């Protein structure tokens, strides 16, 4: 059978889950329990967490523009996702991804992780750029699994305190 | 490093191997070497293979429309790709695609197989309805392993022979 449906027209979807594509949901999962994991996530939303994602991340953003916070060669980078762009991120590339737009949408696409590939989730600090704390988390659903684990960092002057400056990493807004 | 280099602009993309997406070359892989097969297929085409990929099969028509002839619930059915239209393919459903339109332009997203799962490719007879060929392979390379398979079942008779009625499918054009 057509476990995941029949096509259907993907702006009219994007503009049907418009009130999703915002604050506090911000994104919306297509399909579900497929091995392809595929999301349209919106805006606006920033945020000082990087992944380390076990495999690769497809990008194309549909409307607005967004950037990719990378650490690239051991240096802090970036990478714009302007409208239209398209872009593959290598596993394990750290990146922050940045949507300051209303209206804004990009499809992203990765693969559901098998047992034993851990996701990576980490803070760095902002006076030194030494790594102040990383979460590996085995990713199962997004919804459940990954919010604990950001609303813990904030709440935490323990976890945001940089080892090598004593920095006190700011949290949720950088 | 960005193994797949930085964002570029996808329409633009497009456009310059607008070449490339027509007869005799039809399609144009973006990233080589990666996990994700980031491909974009153009037309016009016609086939009358069935592919039997094992895994899943992501799908966004971007210009043009298209449609899969499919194999589901025992019947034969179609799945249009309207221009707009997104698609995700389970494993195993048998399809057909055909891009009647010059100027068209899709999305195909796939994953490389790993070393062991097969990809199918048959032949069914318009009388009958039975398999008349099936071939198995490990697709590495597109471009040299899949050509020589569709030529073969072309050129005999004996794999174009229907074992059912003794139909002869016809070969490259339905
Ligand atoms: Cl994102
Ligand atoms: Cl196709
Ligand atoms: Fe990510
Ligand atoms: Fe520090
Ligand atoms: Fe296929
Ligand atoms: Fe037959």
């Amino acid at each position: 059978m057509l476990t995941y449906g029949a096509p259907f027209n993907f702006p009219r979807w994007i503009d049907e889950h418009a009130h999703l594509l915002k604050p506090p949901v911000g994104n919306r999962q297509v399909w579900q329990d497929s091995d392809f994991i595929v999301t349209v996530v919106g805006g606006p939303n920033h945020r000082t967490d990087y992944h380390d994602d076990p495999l690769e991340e497809f990008f194309y953003q549909l409307r607005g523009n967004a950037y990719l916070n990378l650490w690239v060669d051991g240096r802090r980078e970036r990478a714009d996702l302007k409208e239209g762009d398209i872009f593959l991120l290598p596993p394990h590339v750290r990146h922050s991804p940045q949507r300051p737009e209303a209206g804004s949408a990009c499809l992203v696409i990765e693969r559901q992780r098998p047992a034993g590939m851990l996701d990576g989730f980490e803070w760095y600090c902002d006076a030194c750029g030494h790594l102040v704390h990383r979460v590996e988390v085995q990713l199962k659903s997004i919804v459940t699994d990954l919010p604990p684990l950001f609303e813990s960092f904030y709440a935490s002057e323990d976890k945001r305190r940089c080892p090598h400056c004593g920095q006190v990493h700011p949290g949720r807004a950088a």
